């Protein structure tokens, strides 16, 4: 906003026209302090993105400095709301964030990852001039991984009627679904009513429940309450039934979502207008055969997912999140945990509606801090708060892990897409001193989830379950008790087999699996130089295993109720095979400063592993992808010059071809089938039985060929279990590989071609490198310059190569293996925008973004 | 990529380049590396993938030339072994110079004449060859869009030791107009060269057949007495065919005839060349004008740029075609091709579709124009070099009679060819005296008088209305020669002077009219004002201040036999010269993107008519009706004067219009009005129709056509056409827009493809036109949604229109904006037989999706 006043949306945004400072000397909350020679900035803002890498930081952050940074924002606040009560919601503030408003400390928040808010009522000058004030402090080392500093999520401000629902004040259950489901459902609601006025309120609610986007007209289920006085200065839980006439259920394939809407009404007048988004839907966990979605059994194919967003850093831009989706669900992907850490709303927002279970993690460490991370919120967790720290969103009575927990839960509670509560991760790892306080700290958590929310199993991510520590035997007995569920990090086959025969009361998962290490492009070996890595699926850390291995460990067991494989996408820090944990560059600079992990890159880019994933999880599709880039300079040549190929695919036979460079005649080099394996609850998948097959089982999950090293097109054929052929416009992955020329030509296309002209959507711009013939060059590294002109502009650069240092705000990058990106943001007029990418002696390459003005 | 016999006498050699962008490279070795180089088939144009910048000049379209390297390496069999080898550009745009295997050839000047190299003398038969093009199109060369690069076909041509030389047979019938229906007497003058080590005795055995085509059904032939030629030398061969009652070459009915010189030495055939022909005569009277055998034919023409639109300048013959197709359909008879040779490719079509063409081979001559420094201005007087063994012409004077003689050579036997045009505007924009110019001009007339006796030269004066002492004498020495006077932008008044003061000469408007208008823009009905939307009316109200607008220039023509006819300003818009935002200099002109392609023509870029083509096509086309209504009905693109009366304009050939009325929502029509025509006729029996009622225009040229003044009101403005006996003119019959309807908001897209069948050759093109239109298939006006295409199958895409000027998207891309309701895609063929397909889409849109076969080469 410049001006609030009526009438903004109850709830609006308050994303634009900051004013932004990096200092750690100056003082600046003072209203009449001048800040005119500050930058101005709209959020949401990383300012950890836009300073220089240094041997002096940390390889597990990504080199980047933290530091101390203010947000200045004046704004009118107009005589019209008078009478009206304020509050500013920060979605997260990454970390140490004290708030002023008007010159008056409000309080502080600590966590960088759960949301919070601040009343600004009793300090507000109505029709007149107002300054918030937001000093934040990522004093490091704070994060095992890069964590960003600032305001990175959005920020609202929320104007009620002195009459209102209390901040996230709706509860729905709906105990009796898997019942009632086609008839008559009933709701169970709990509303918080606040009474912020002078003199005593006669209460009713009039709650709504109608399809979104969606008019009351269309409402499945009404109530209206009985009148409850609620006294002035006081505020009461309100209980109420909805009895919902055959609603539609929420499933990952119709993902249908409804408006809750509570009409407060005093006297005879409606005073305020609460919704809140709702899913009707139900899970189940058992011991023996895992878990099921609205009855109907459902294995967890999941990835984990960090909070950055590549080259845009630590920024939760909706687009740019619902696009990790967006791929993920390409692959196969039907559910994420938000590793470790609360999720921005957005992400829970998109998930709402696109059908992904999340299991919505809130705490890495405990009360422990780790890696050396003094400033971690190991410092925090057991902290009191100040009983003048007027910070809002949780339980304030205990401690700070108390009040995250419940913030994070209110705000969460109604959404479909989340699935479980996950309480920490590798909670005794990287830690000192002794862990026998751990079962009981893990207790208290448990106690307060299931005292916060009964309707989601609780759980966590636990790595001393493969050790068989005492502790971790007691914490897993603890969660069963209390309808929870175990997850055990980076166990084997035999493992689930040894925790399944010691606990058989315990429902498991593989809460966090693989941690294959891998670049994208890579071919000129097989195995785990360069400061990259191979692509097949050949290297993994010591402790985990690669993406057959860990997949093939899950499908065979109906008591392992899914995987969340480590990671999805590559994020920012963690380095690893070249991570450090304390200071120092790691190998000659620049030194790799982001993940190897993902089975996508930083900028989007799948690797190759990802088309493996897509043959065993998406049943949507078919999938066959070759490997490797068939040119000489990038294949490995192993006895007899014959290269390792690798075909992953869902077919039930597969067909291997070559072709000779200049020739249109194809011969058949070879010709393989898989064979269909079913498990006592009924899924299916495929392994290779032949008498060639390899020697290590989980390898046979995908095809191998080895081919003697010759120019020209490597292509394969798909078959049904009929013999009846696949074709190319039903599959995904390179059906064929072929040796390029040298590069020629850029080719760029974007992935939205409109675009909304908020200021806030983006375009992403894949530009591939090229020959004459249009073969993307596999080892390709041209610096590319984009020049963009029209309503918008470059917001980011990437390539998602580790060591590549160069500044993600540049507007010129190298490809990297073939590839590199550019990211375009809207303005707040609609107009067209006109992106050239362009490389020393190769043909340029334009493309055309339409932004459309909000309706 | 090899050459084998028998590959045909001269054949395409367009495929397999290599293209590099470059003002440092040397690249004129065999050895130098190719591998990262573009791959081009040609023709190319490589300025019309350059962006456009504020740098340049809004003449030539604010794009970039710069020098281009051409590079392509082939096989020459042992099949072949001891043949002659040489190479032909039709045009390379400009400043080409020419290696063949590292050694270099020569060089050539001029951007529009065809030239050539033998490569005999530096081949590698048996083995391998690189020929390279360097081409240097140095920034400011011209007063329009030229492109740069090899921009038309290429040959080889292959023959034995003793052959027929390039171009090398001149035909003439001196007394076909007597001799029409009987035996004809043809005079044929035929160069034989000897380039083997020993003396031929040769015969030539010439036949003339109907095109396509056997020798069975020939109607002359002849064998000549047997001539010595001596090894290393050449003789010009005399011969006379008498052919028997040949079919004329007329407009309706263009009879094409293949002339065959067969070369004998001893008893076997050595090589055997044809050139194609027509049986045809003509007149120019100082006081009727032109005839064509015989008969008196009113030239009806058109100025045209060689340019092709979002192909830039690249001469491909389908979209040639194409554009004579669409001056056709508007009754054009003649094209004057400004200011320079053609492409040999439209030669061809007029050739064989009866059009009339005036090929002019200059602009300027030896003084450059507009601060075009590195125009033909600087190289027309310039000599050549003795080491300059580029072929085609005649090199022992200057540039200017080589380029003369070598469109003269090309073309001399070409029937729709009727005159050569020596220059345009000779002594316009120029600084220092003219005191030259008439000697200059006695001196290329005499040069085409004796390079070709059949035709008469002229030329394009615009200083004749200004009466410049040098320009009576110019037009003097044109008649004394049996030439003929085209002057430049002459009104009514200054055309009754020429014929008064010069009763000896015979005169046409060379160049006429220069209107300026946009496609489809109604909310103003002049260009009386200044524009703000950088587009101008498309009412005829608008032209510059040395020109007239449509009506007026065809009025002042019409009237006078003494004027043979028109060549308008332009047929089609062209990129470059976009007035009345030109700039002659550097910079660009109003607020950024500027109008970069010209607003003179009749049809835009993209090949949409605006709406005076259909007057044009009332007052030319006698093989149709015309029934055409201005302007569009929507209420926020119309013109409202007094009293919200919108100006309604029929264009129409018939007698007598009745306009009616249709509200909204209505199925009945009211009379709004009923007006008719008078018929003129002229002392030569030419006839015209104009409005003498007692409410028309006190403007009389404005009374070719029809105005109402209508009240706006939504609905329908329909009219009805009657001929002189009041029998309806059914629509089925007649050409235009027959009523304008109130539209609807944009509802869906309409695609369609001008030939649904074309040639797998990988040349042949189909044009895609799409239109927005509302629910009910009328095209809203002013439509400006952005369309893309997707094209998929044995196809590909190659352009996208929508002759808007100040439009800079790139005509590369698979999309653009429509402009007046209208947008269009070029696909193209590849060598293998499939089916092209081609979806237009838009956001909020119906899509539209249409299917192009293509079918194999036989
Ligand atoms: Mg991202
Ligand atoms: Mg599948
Ligand atoms: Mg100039
Ligand atoms: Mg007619
Ligand atoms: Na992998
Ligand atoms: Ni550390």
């Amino acid at each position: 906003s410049s001006a609030v006043d009526s009438k903004q949306n109850r709830t609006s945004d308050f994303d634009a026209n900051w004013k932004f400072m990096l200092s750690d000397s100056v003082q600046a909350q003072d209203p009449a302090f001048d800040d005119s020679a500050w930058q101005q900035v709209d959020l949401p803002h990383d300012y950890s993105i836009t300073q220089k890498y240094s041997q002096s930081n940390e390889a597990e952050s990504a080199y980047l400095p933290g530091g101390t940074g203010w947000y200045r924002k004046s704004f009118t606040i107009d005589r019209d709301l008078a009478g009206k009560r304020i509050a500013i919601n920060f979605d997260g503030v990454y970390m140490n964030a004290t708030v002023w408003f008007n010159g008056v400390k409000l309080g502080t928040h600590p966590y960088g990852y759960s949301p919070f808010s601040f009343d600004l009522t009793g300090n507000a000058k109505f029709g007149g001039e107002n300054t918030i004030v937001v000093k934040v402090e990522n004093r490091l080392p704070s994060s095992r991984w890069y964590s960003g500093s600032g305001i990175y999520r959005d920020v609202t401000l929320t104007v009620t009627d002195g009459v209102h629902v209390g901040n996230n004040g709706v509860a729905i259950k709906t105990p009796s679904l898997a019942t009632q489901n086609g008839g008559n459902v009933t709701m169970n609601l709990t509303t918080k009513v606040a009474n912020d006025t002078e003199a005593a309120a006669n209460i009713t609610l009039k709650q709504t429940v109608f399809p979104k986007g969606g008019k009351t007209d269309a409402a499945i289920g009404t109530v209206t309450t009985a009148s409850k006085s609620i006294a002035a200065g006081a505020s009461a839980d309100v209980t109420s039934t909805i009895t919902a006439a055959s609603p539609k259920l929420w499933s990952i394939k119709n993902p249908n979502l409804y408006t809750v809407r509570t009409e407060v009404l005093n006297g005879d007048t409606v005073l305020d207008t609460y919704d809140t988004e709702y899913g009707f839907r139900w899970t189940g966990f058992d011991a023996t055969s895992g878990f099921s979605l609205n009855g109907e059994k459902v294995k967890l194919k999941g990835v984990s997912m960090h909070h950055d967003q590549g080259s845009l850093g630590a920024v939760a831009n909706r687009r740019a999140i619902e696009r990790q989706v967006e791929i993920l669900q390409k692959m196969g992907v039907n559910s994420i945990r938000t590793t470790h850490n609360p999720a921005a709303k957005a992400l829970i927002d998109v998930c709402n509606e696109k059908g992904v279970l999340v299991v919505e993690e809130v705490f890495d460490m405990w009360n422990r801090s780790k890696n050396g991370n003094t400033e971690d919120y190991g410092k925090w967790f057991g902290q009191t708060i100040a009983g003048d720290n007027a910070v809002l969103g949780g339980d304030k009575d205990e401690t700070w892990a108390k009040f995250d927990l419940t913030s994070t839960i209110n705000r969460d509670r109604n959404a479909p897409s989340v699935i479980m509560w996950s309480l920490g991760n590798e909670m005794m790892e990287g830690i000192s001193g002794s862990v026998s306080d751990f079962p009981a700290t893990s207790a208290k958590l448990v106690a307060w989830t299931k005292a916060a929310d009964s309707t989601r199993p609780m759980t966590y991510g636990d790595n001393k379950i493969k050790a068989n520590w005492n502790e971790s035997n007691t914490m897993g007995d603890n969660l069963t008790a209390n309808g929870g569920v175990v997850g055990t990090n980076y166990s084997d086959g035999a493992n689930y087999d040894k925790i399944r025969t010691t606990h058989p009361s315990w429902a498991i998962y593989g809460s966090e699996t693989a941690s294959a290490i891998n670049s994208r492009g890579i071919y000129n070996r097989t195995t785990g130089s360069d400061k990259q890595l191979t692509s097949y699926d050949n290297s993994a850390v010591g402790w985990g295993a690669v993406a057959s291995s860990a997949w093939y460990d899950v499908v065979q067991r109906d008591f392992v109720a899914g995987t969340y494989v480590w990671t999805g996408f590559d994020y920012l820090g963690e380095p690893t095979p070249w991570n450090g944990t304390g200071s120092g560059a790691v190998g000659s600079w620049p030194s790799p400063k982001n993940s190897y992990f993902g089975i996508v890159d930083t900028a989007g880019f799948p690797k190759d592993t990802y088309y493996f994933y897509q043959s065993q999880w998406n049943d949507d599709v078919h999938t066959l992808h070759i490997l490797p880039a068939w040119n000489e300079n990038v294949v490995a040549k192993g006895s007899g010059n014959k290269v390792p190929v690798v075909v992953y695919t869902d077919a039930a036979k597969v067909k291997l071809y070559f072709t000779p460079k200049g020739s249109t005649e194809k011969r058949l080099i070879g010709e393989k089938s898989f064979t269909k394996k079913t498990t006592a609850a009924g899924y299916t998948y495929q392994v290779y039985e032949g008498t060639d097959k390899d020697s290590t089982a989980h390898k046979n999950m995908y095809l191998t060929w080895n081919v003697p090293w010759a120019e020209g097109t490597i292509s394969a054929e798909a078959y049904d279990e009929n013999n009846r052929l696949i074709p190319e416009g039903s599959t995904e992955g390179n059906a064929s590989v072929t040796t390029t020329g040298k590069a020629a030509k850029l080719k760029a296309d974007a992935d939205r071609k409109t675009i909304t002209a908020d200021g806030k959507d983006l375009s992403y711009i894949e530009v591939d490198v090229t020959d004459a013939n249009g073969h993307i060059v596999p080892d390709a590294a041209n610096r590319v310059t984009f020049d963009v002109k029209g309503a918008g502009k470059l917001v980011g650069v990437d390539n998602g190569s580790s060591p590549d240092h160069d500044s993600y705000q540049a507007d010129n990058r190298k490809a990297f293996s073939g590839k590199v990106l550019a990211i375009v943001q809207s303005t707040k007029e609609a107009g067209e925008i006109t992106v050239t990418a362009k490389a020393d002696g190769l043909q340029s390459s334009t493309v055309k973004i339409a932004t459309t003005a909000v309706p």
